[PDB]
């Protein structure tokens, strides 16, 4: 009535029930269009507000739909409502068929796992302070040389340069042993001030258990140093993207 509430889009039929309640207790249903699955229930609202409460169920929503087999999607962004299907045509979606194909069919049977790493950075930071004793000699005489604005730069340059390098010997033993196991790694900028690390992952579904026994080993080699976050469910939001 008010508008249809979208959540994803699949490269295949979804069955009738599969019976699932979605944002504001509403059945949700499935719509095809140029033979694709619009994940869809009646919104409430025009305008949905990015609660808490109201991410969680979007999400809970696509997963309990993936784990009832239906694994292969293009997961939509929060609060997506259309009024009627003719927002979603099939005249707009026709010239995008052809990479909607080829985004389905590198994404079938594949999995988005995630890996986030946090540290003190305070002790990071000092620790490497004193592993070169050149830095903090310069950093210290720094103000009577009376320096331009590019040189002052530049310290700051050779500071954060030896925490690259502590950050470099952990991130490589992740990549030397987690990337070989996937299809296509992408990292991305770190979010908060102790990350030093945000990568996902697009393994086969079905490598998984073996992904993540890998990790816990790593989160073993490391001790309490490192802060290792790993999720092994998501919506493929990273790699389903045109």
């Amino acid at each position: 009535t008010v508008g249809l509430y979208l959540y994803g889009i699949f490269p295949e039929p979804i069955p009738d029930g599969l019976v699932l309640q979605g944002i504001d207790n509403e059945p949700v249903h499935s719509e095809m269009i140029d033979g694709f699955s619009f994940l869809y229930s009646a919104a409430h609202k025009e305008k949905y507000l990015a609660s808490r409460r109201y991410l969680i169920c979007h999400e809970k929503v696509l997963e309990t739909v993936m784990e009832a087999g239906f694994t292969t999607l293009l997961p939509l962004r929060f609060g997506l409502v259309i009024k009627t299907w003719e927002s979603v045509t099939e005249q707009l979606i026709t010239p995008y068929k052809t990479q909607l194909k080829e985004l389905f069919a590198k994404l079938s049977g594949q999995r988005e796992v995630s890996i986030k790493i946090f540290w003190d950075n305070q002790w990071e930071l000092q620790a490497a302070l004193e592993s070169n004793p050149k830095l903090k000699q310069e950093r210290d005489a720094m103000m009577g040389k009376n320096l331009n604005m590019e040189e002052i730069i530049h310290i700051g340059q050779l500071i954060e340069a030896t925490v690259l390098r502590r950050k470099q010997d952990i991130i490589q033993v992740f990549r030397d042993q987690l990337n070989h196991r996937a299809q296509e790694v992408i990292e991305s900028d770190p979010m908060t001030d102790d990350m030093i690390y945000n990568a996902a992952y697009l393994i086969p579904w079905e490598q998984e258990p073996e992904f993540s026994q890998n990790v816990e080993a790593i989160d073993q080699q490391f001790g309490d140093r490192l802060r290792i976050r790993y999720n092994n469910l998501t919506a493929p939001y990273t790699f389903a993207q045109l």
